[PDB]
């Protein structure tokens, strides 16, 4: 049933996230992997793929100012899996890489500005015909 859960408690500022993978090499072996980290991976919004002289195909859920702070093996499990966690995370997903995003998501995976949805000077608040 699997049943996972990540740790919010150690994740606390993600806010992007970027996938770190061998440029010069193949995932064919992780046929599932590859896949996420070439279709999905230009859909999915701050999230980009990332071309390391030889390194393993895992993501960085970095902190806006790509400060990372967890970084997990994508090489283990599956397209169908590694698109879950994406999503239990906060991360938006469209058609196509040209493509908007709704206000919904727009600051995805991160949270808007105090400074936007606070009101209490709309019209001095008193009396209004």
């Amino acid at each position: 049933m699997t049943n996972y859960r990540p740790d919010w408690n150690r994740l606390r500022g993600l806010a992007r996230g970027r996938v770190e993978t061998c440029g010069g090499c193949q995932l064919n072996r992780l046929k599932e992997v590859k896949a996420f980290v070439t279709e999905d991976i230009q859909l999915y919004h701050n999230l980009v793929m990332k071309h390391l002289p030889g390194a393993d195909p895992e993501l960085v859920l970095l902190s806006r100012n790509y400060q990372e702070l967890e970084r997990i093996p994508l090489s283990q499990m599956t397209r169908d899996e590694i698109n879950a966690l994406v999503q239990e995370l906060g991360f938006y997903r469209k058609s196509a890489p040209e493509a908007q995003v709704p206000p919904e998501y727009l600051w995805a995976p991160a949270k808007p500005p105090e400074e936007a949805s606070e009101h209490d000077d709309l019209e001095h608040h008193h009396h209004h015909h």
